[PDB]
């Protein structure tokens, strides 16, 4: 019984890894991510330069979920792309490296940078596409030209596989205009579904206060509250897009909930909110709650399952 | 102390109501709402002709929520009318009729014939703008342009004060063009935030299943899920239509969740899916404990609090 995957030319000893802004930022993060018992890592999303992000509180969580408007802090890539090149221990586990430019040519900048160091040492692209265009206009990827656009131009100067990250859909029409859209673009090997559920609103009914500073407390949900969406999406791109894998993220907890993701079409599977309450002990728990529920049902890999959810007649 | 008030020249006992689909689509279920402690009722979005709806097993509840493909079963216009003209006792609480056609021809011609029921009655008009597009478009109130057509030919069509039942929307730009088409209207005097958070999958471990059966188990979410998704659209529409009310939909089990759609900008608060698992009985404790709190705090009235959320500096 094994929870291994060979995917996009590496090992993975386990199909868990952070969700990206989770215990990724600084090279402590980093080191301590490395240091656990996940399959794999990926870097906190960033920008050419260095930012601090919202103003706090930008970060909530409670028995349900989370809602965060961080604003995007990190390091800049500068400091990303040395972790990959000179820090990362690639013996102990892949790197996925996230980058959320605010324009197209901020994306097209980092990854011809990136490249070379990909090439080299197998570094793999995140694009996150659930970001930030023009203001006043929607986020990128529910923006289907500008989604088009970016994926054309990051697609020439990189010239290497690489992943997007891509939010939630809510209609049948999107998820087929934007997987039509992806299956557009060969070197997109893998799609990462779900980010946050888009500008949620958290209300505290003692305070009769928002719990958020930034936005006027509309911020990004995640946790309990978008398992079953996130599922939808994993299923409806695992559908649509053969000749790509997907990623699950969104609402896992448990093993029963990793478990749901990948019946639904999931290869690795994210952990955001969960790890960012419980800490990185939570892969050796989800890890064990996988093996026991494939051993009651005398599974002995993950692809004897792997997208095989059942309809009803 | 007691909830009631006055919107939209009708006064009602308390601020709650049965959510459009829950409770009302038999005389029978009709019969129950108006019985009910509630302060209004909705009856079941309609068709000029019956429909049986989807294949079932087509709702389905768990401790988090729900999910529902029901495919629009209803008993048709004529027999709304009918319970709106003949049926429906007055003297008890104010009547809500949903239409949701299949075109604008359909909703312009139920419309034209509800209008001088409306007149003598006083029936309210909600119109479910979640209702079928053209080919290779999403949900009409996703599709901005549809939206404009569909709410001229109703105001040309009706002629009266009327609201609609919008989705869920998830980026601030799309709240942006929202509200601006529907301020377009000034007969559209309340909107209802929010229908259910559309095609999310519910997976059973057990089984490997799907638990409904239309659409491959894809189907609207509501319930606990979708709170916060909930009050951000009351809210962000509250903010955007000073001139219109908002009636909160999503997520309300108690009390205290009333409380925060109504801090969030909330006139009315419809109740959909813990109704449909508690019953009607829901409303009294409801009432109950939205007293309770407003006591606690020291609230006489609804206008106290009404979109009164506080936000962080
Ligand atoms: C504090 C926080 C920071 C996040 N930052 C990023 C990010 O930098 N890039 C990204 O693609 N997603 C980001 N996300 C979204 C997560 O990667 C993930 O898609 C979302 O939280 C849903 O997963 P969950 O339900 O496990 O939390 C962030 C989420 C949280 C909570
Ligand atoms: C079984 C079922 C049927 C519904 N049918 C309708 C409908 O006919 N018209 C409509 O506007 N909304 C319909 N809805 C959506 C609800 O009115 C409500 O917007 C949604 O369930 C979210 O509220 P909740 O969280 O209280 O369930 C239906 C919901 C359920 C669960
Ligand atoms: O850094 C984040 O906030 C973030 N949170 C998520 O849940 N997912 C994401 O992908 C990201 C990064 C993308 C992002 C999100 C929000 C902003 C933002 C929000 C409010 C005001 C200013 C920036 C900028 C970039
Ligand atoms: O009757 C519904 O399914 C329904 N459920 C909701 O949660 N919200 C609604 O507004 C409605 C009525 C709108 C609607 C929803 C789905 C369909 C549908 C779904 C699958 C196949 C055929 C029609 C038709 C109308």
């Amino acid at each position: 019984m094994c929870l291994k995957l060979n995917l996009l030319d590496h090992v993975f000893a386990n199909p868990f890894m952070n969700a990206a802004g989770v215990l990724c930022s600084t090279e402590e993060d980093l080191r301590c991510m490395t240091a656990s018992s996940s399959g794999a890592l990926v870097s906190k999303s960033c920008t050419s330069a260095p930012r601090d992000g919202n103003p706090e509180p930008r970060y909530m969580a409670f028995p349900l979920g989370s809602i965060n408007s961080m604003g995007l802090p990190n390091l800049g890539f500068d400091f990303y792309l040395k972790y990959a090149s000179d820090l990362h221990d690639y013996s102990k586990k892949p790197l996925f490296l996230s980058i959320s430019g605010l324009s197209v040519e901020e994306n097209v900048a980092m990854v011809r940078r990136l490249a070379p160091v990909a090439q080299e040492k197998g570094v793999l692209l995140e694009l996150n596409l659930s970001c930030p265009n023009v203001p006043g206009k929607p986020q990128v990827a529910y923006d289907f030209e500008a989604m088009r656009t970016y994926l054309q131009q990051v697609s020439l100067a990189y010239g290497l596989p690489f992943g997007v990250k891509m939010p939630p859909y809510f209609d049948i029409a999107h998820f087929d205009t934007a997987a039509a859209v992806l299956n557009e673009f060969p070197l997109v090997k893998f799609v990462t579904c779900v980010n946050s559920v888009g500008n949620g609103l958290v209300i505290d009914a003692e305070s009769e206060s928002v719990v958020i500073k930034p936005k006027q407390g509309f911020g990004g949900l995640g946790g309990k509250y978008i398992l079953p969406t996130a599922l939808a999406n994993v299923n409806a791109f695992y559908r649509r897009c053969p000749d790509k894998l997907v990623f699950g993220c969104g609402g896992v907890y448990s093993g029963e909930d990793a478990f749901l993701h990948i019946l639904a079409g999931a290869s690795m599977v994210q952990v955001g909110t969960a790890l960012q309450e419980e800490g990185p002990g939570i892969f050796t728990r989800l890890e064990d709650e996988l093996l026991e529920i494939m051993a009651r049902k005398g599974y002995r890999t993950l692809e004897e399952f792997r997208g095989r959810v059942k309809t009803i007649e």
